[PDB]
């Protein structure tokens, strides 16, 4: 045993099951090849049509094949862990549940795990218990290739988060998202100053900031490395994982997901900061005006500042480099920009207009106990310099 926590059960993989096991008549197994566009474009309607989170929401997530092959493909990936369920007569997609591979410290220890999302099932077959048999079918598979854990996040709480962290947005277009009724308009205010509120420039202030190229990975894999080594859980990168998630390739990539950029100091050269965010777009369910809501999401991030311990110096950094990630959102047009209150957050999002959102993210660890970590947020639900340290990875 131990006082540390650790694994919930003990997995011998030579005993587990090489078959499955069965699914309800009419129904069987597949497993998706992503890498053949028909099937990818199977996935990508299903998704678009069932995977709603939460019906009562007023958006609904758009997906692009580009997102789809960023999130899904990315390094160590095997299609054995893309797993569906078709009709056996009609051949049609009716539930997803996906993996991709990693490596998270939790507290001391590093584990290879399997970030989990995607779990969706067409509405036809709601309610009939399927999502266990789901579950139980991908931990058969990442059992066998030697994975005994996992990770994932929802919007629901289930038995024992390790954290949770609070939806915070700030308006970029602002008369857009009062339009789409996202934002009210305040008591006494008007829009001219709301507009006013929430303006931002058009140049960036930092000096040397570029965007990110395949010459620098190698000093911001060493730099997100430390800085993310400050977290009670992280997700420790390798090369080629930053390579995937954080550079864009426009050569191969038809619409760009990723937005990574790098301070490169002008005096000395060294890349002393880099930040990044993603691009998913939702869509308005019924508005006269718009079809949709460009939001990009705030992604990792390091300072070389964070390693001086001096914290007011580390709140001053970021609230220079945040500003000028809403600048640089606004002027590639995104309308909302979202960030959690994970990693250092805490320390930029009041002073820089973010307001809270109505909506939590919790983190789930599957097979393994770790005491709870802190998601950035006090009592009041409001975000607290105090309870940071905790949450060093982000999910998509
Ligand atoms: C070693 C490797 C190990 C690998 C596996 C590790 C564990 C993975 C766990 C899954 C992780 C999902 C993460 C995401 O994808 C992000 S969260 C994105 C989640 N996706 C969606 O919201 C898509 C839109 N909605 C749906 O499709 C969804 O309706 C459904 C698939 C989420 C649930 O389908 P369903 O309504 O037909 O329910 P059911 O009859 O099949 O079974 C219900 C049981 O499932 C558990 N149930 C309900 N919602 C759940 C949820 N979000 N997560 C987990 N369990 C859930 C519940 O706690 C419940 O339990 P009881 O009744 O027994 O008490
Ligand atoms: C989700 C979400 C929200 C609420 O959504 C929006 C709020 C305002 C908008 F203008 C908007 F377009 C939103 F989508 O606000 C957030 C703030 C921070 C982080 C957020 O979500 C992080 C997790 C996102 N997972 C997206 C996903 C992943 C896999 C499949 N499909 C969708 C969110």
């Amino acid at each position: 045993g131990s006082h540390m926590g650790g694994p919930i059960k003990i997995i011998d993989p030579e005993k587990v099951s090489k078959e499955p096991d069965a699914l309800l008549e009419g129904f069987e197994w597949a497993t998706l090849d992503l890498t053949n566009e028909t099937e990818l474009q199977e996935l990508w309607d299903l998704l678009t049509y069932h995977y709603v989170e939460d019906d009562n929401a007023m958006f609904r997530f758009r997906y692009s094949q580009s997102f789809l092959h960023w999130a899904l493909m990315s390094p160590g990936w095997k299609k054995e862990w893309h797993v569906g369920v078709r009709a056996t007569k009609s051949r049609k997609l009716v539930a997803s549940i996906c993996g991709v591979p990693t490596e998270i410290n939790v507290r001391n220890q590093k584990l290879k795990v399997v970030e989990i999302n995607f779990l969706c099932i067409h509405k036809k077959l709601r309610s009939k218990r399927l999502t266990p048999v789901l579950i139980k079918e991908i931990t058969r598979r990442c059992y066998l290739n030697g994975i005994y854990q996992a990770i994932y996040t929802a919007g629901v709480v289930l038995p024992t988060p390790v954290s949770s962290c609070r939806y915070y947005h700030r308006p970029l277009d602002w008369l857009k998202l009062y339009e789409v009724g996202f934002s009210p308009l305040p008591a006494g205010s008007t829009k001219a100053r709301q507009i006013t509120k929430n303006h931002l420039p058009s140049t960036t202030s930092t000096p040397g900031l570029r965007p990110m190229e395949p010459k620098d990975i190698d000093t911001v894999h060493d730099l997100l490395q430390r800085y993310l080594s400050r977290f009670a859980l992280n997700q420790a990168f390798t090369r080629e994982e930053v390579d995937h998630w954080l550079v864009h390739k426009p050569e191969t990539v038809k619409e760009q997901v990723v937005w990574a950029y790098v301070v490169e100091d002008p005096e000395t050269h060294k890349i002393t900061d880099f930040f990044s965010f993603y691009n998913l777009e939702s869509t308005v369910i019924q508005n006269p005006k718009h079809d949709n809501v460009r939001a990009a999401y705030l992604y990792y991030y390091a300072t070389e500042t964070a390693f001086t311990n001096n914290m007011k110096a580390l709140k001053e950094r970021l609230l220079m480099l945040m500003n000028d990630a809403l600048i640089l959102a606004k002027k590639a047009h995104f309308d909302v920009f979202n960030a959690l209150t994970l990693h250092d957050n805490p320390l930029f999002l009041e002073q820089l207009k973010f307001g809270a959102g109505d909506g939590q993210l919790h983190f789930y660890l599957y097979n393994y106990r770790t005491a709870p970590v802190p998601g950035g947020v006090n009592e009041k639900n409001l975000p607290d310099e105090k309870r940071m340290g905790g949450v060093g990875i982000v999910m998509l």
